[PDB]
């Protein structure tokens, strides 16, 4: 099942929350120890963990270093070791196993820095930094190549993308989207990096684009129904759901559903409390 963790609606959330795409609906689970939006979220040996964020409250505004592992069978959240900084608006990818940690802010610092996490050992480790400052970056893995995609340098949103290769330990810069997208959807379907929604410093965006390594090609598909930034994102049963964010004026409940054999948009359900900037992942 897809799982939702955190999230903003009036101030930072504590929500974990599971949707069926069979069934329909939708069942609630343990709260996170700390509220937090603007985390990511990943599975990692079937486990959800929940990766920096921030708490947003009426009593205050902590930026998030904070690593935190749910159970799906103990339905127990329990501490992991922190980061080396605190990152909201991070974004997160899985090779091998390890979660490697990218870019997100502190206060009025953007992040250009990376890390990267090892559950069998409970470590963070620094890596080499991006070419960019991201925050409200998308992150993606594809051939165990670690893709960082859009955010916001402090100045600019960006449509700049750029791969970690783990053996080289470098950022190489790539072909740049079509779209600048901060806070975008970034997931892996087919074999094509996908980015959809976002917000470009202007409009929040419901077109939808993906990267085909092999002709180094962004190619936009059918948009979503409604704009969307902040969303939550993740692929199920070779599909792709987007979950909550905000359009503007709304903090959405909308889930929409990509089939990618129609290239169509539907919607399917609505989360129990319209939300963004969750961390979402599948287990």
């Amino acid at each position: 099942l897809i799982y939702t963790a955190g999230g903003y609606f009036r101030q930072s959330l504590s929500y974990l929350e599971a949707y069926n795409p069979s069934d329909g609906t939708w069942l609630r689970l343990a709260d996170l120890q700390v509220p937090r939006s603007g985390l990511a979220g990943c599975v990692v040996g079937g486990l959800l963990y929940a990766v920096g964020g921030r708490n947003n409250s009426p009593d205050g505004n902590t930026d998030s270093s904070a690593l935190d592992c749910y159970n799906p069978m103990t339905n127990q959240w329990s501490p992991c070791a922190p980061m080396s900084v605190p990152r909201n608006r991070i974004g997160v990818g899985v090779i091998d196993g390890h979660i490697y940690a990218v870019g997100g802010s502190h206060g009025c610092i953007h992040h250009n820095s990376v890390e990267r996490y090892e559950p069998e050992r409970d470590e963070w480790h620094l890596v080499a930094p991006m070419l960019t400052r991201r925050i409200g970056v998308g992150v993606a893995v594809l051939n165990r190549l670690l893709y960082a995609v859009g955010g916001f340098d402090g100045t600019n949103r960006l449509n700049s993308a750029e791969c970690y290769y783990p053996e080289r330990n470098e950022w190489r810069m790539i072909t740049a989207m079509n779209t600048i997208r901060s806070g975008a959807g970034v997931c892996v379907l087919h074999n094509c990096i996908y980015a959809a929604g976002g917000y470009d410093g202007q409009d929040q965006l419901n077109s939808v684009e993906r990267y085909d390594v092999a002709t180094a090609t962004w190619t936009f598909v059918a948009p979503m129904k409604h704009r969307r930034s902040a969303l939550g994102i993740t692929v199920h049963q070779g599909r792709i759901y987007v979950l909550g964010g905000y359009d503007g004026h709304t903090f959405l409940d909308s889930v929409e559903c990509y089939d990618p054999d129609t290239d169509t948009w539907s919607e399917v359900t609505r989360m129990t409390s319209g939300r963004s900037g969750v961390g979402v992942a599948v287990t």
